């Protein structure tokens, strides 16, 4: 999965392991999510392609966020979409399976400097916007969550645990947020 | 209520009334929810200290969280959270209440600064820590969401009508935090 570089990225994360302990605190997440995130992967294993199509019918529905994806000329560059459509599909799985280690770390670095104007565009070598502006990127936590939701209904499983995987995505997703935005914020500030 | 300034903040906020609009977008934030932060309302409203006594035991229960409300001395400076769990407080009303217009858009700017080392301690002339590090704004949008839904569950009302509370509640705590980064973000990449 080209650009997907999770493990060698390799440059290292700006901040450690204490840092996430006590994030992982501020955002309510403890062992017991720990578990029941792992749980929503084999859930939301097989319908990954169904959630992108849901996915990408609310981003390709607003031409202020496709605007992410466009060429100069503005229109979509399909090779850059169907490029991260495969990394972000990668996303998923990553963050219910990866334990959220030093490696993991330095991947929500990357996956941050991705975002920003510091990496973005280099990955797949395309050319678009320099900088998805970093007040998208928070607004995203509501439609990641949400959205996953339904999803989360299905495997045939008890409400309460379906409750509990819902949780434990929406207290990740946030988890992820906040670091993302590391090369946003002014130096000092983070 | 001292040191709040809805109204009269008068500087005037780097973000317009397009810009909020397209994050509503975003965040998935129409006028049905509209509607359904305004119930929540004539909900919490009478429960609002119970409220605040709910999260100050979260916030007083972490010292690295608590950390934010201390004199030099590493001790609780007790004026400084009085102050603040007051305008806090009018934080949850507003929020309900306010139509999302220019005022509003000001005070959003605003209580973004008072978090950042911009404005920080200078509301309640106390001295304390300098600057509240992003990462926890972010953080605290699980708990703000997560923790408020017990008490929509209350004032009686269809279990659905509460999830169209919670939702909003969900959708307009994330828009917000979206906003207050402002400050915090290096200029350009907001
Ligand atoms: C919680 C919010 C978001 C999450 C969880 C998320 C997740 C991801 C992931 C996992 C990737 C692939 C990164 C990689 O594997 O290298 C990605 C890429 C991307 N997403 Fe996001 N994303 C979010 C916000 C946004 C927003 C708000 C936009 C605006 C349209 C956006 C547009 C993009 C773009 C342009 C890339 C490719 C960046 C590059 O390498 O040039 N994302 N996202
Ligand atoms: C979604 C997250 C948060 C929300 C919704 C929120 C909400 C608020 C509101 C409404 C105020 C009063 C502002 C005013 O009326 O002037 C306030 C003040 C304050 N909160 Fe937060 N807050 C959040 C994050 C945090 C975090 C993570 C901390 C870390 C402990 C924190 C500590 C403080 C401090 C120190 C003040 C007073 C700032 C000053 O004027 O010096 N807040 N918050």
């Amino acid at each position: 999965i080209p650009g997907y570089t999770y493990g060698e990225t390799e440059n290292r994360a700006p901040f450690n392991l204490e840092d996430l302990k006590l994030l992982k605190e501020a955002v309510m997440f403890t062992a017991e999510d720990e578990e029941y995130i792992q749980k929503a992967g084999e859930v939301l294993e097989d319908q990954v392609e169904e959630i992108l199509d849901t996915w990408w019918g609310f981003v390709g529905s607003h031409p202020h966020l496709l605007y992410y994806f466009t060429s100069p000329d503005g229109t979509p560059n399909e090779k850059y979409l169907a490029a991260v459509r495969k990394r972000f599909s990668r996303w998923i799985l990553d963050t219910s399976n990866r334990s959220y280690d030093q490696a993991w770390l330095d991947y929500q670095y990357e996956i941050g400097l991705r975002h920003h104007r510091t990496k973005k565009n280099q990955t797949d070598n395309v050319e678009s916007v320099p900088n998805i502006g970093y007040r998208y990127l928070v607004a995203f936590i509501y439609p990641i969550t949400a959205t996953m939701k339904p999803f989360l209904a299905r495997k045939g499983h008890t409400p309460e645990e379906v409750e509990k995987m819902y949780q434990a995505w929406f207290k990740a997703t946030t988890l992820q947020v906040a670091l993302w935005s590391y090369p946003y914020v002014k130096y000092g500030d983070f």
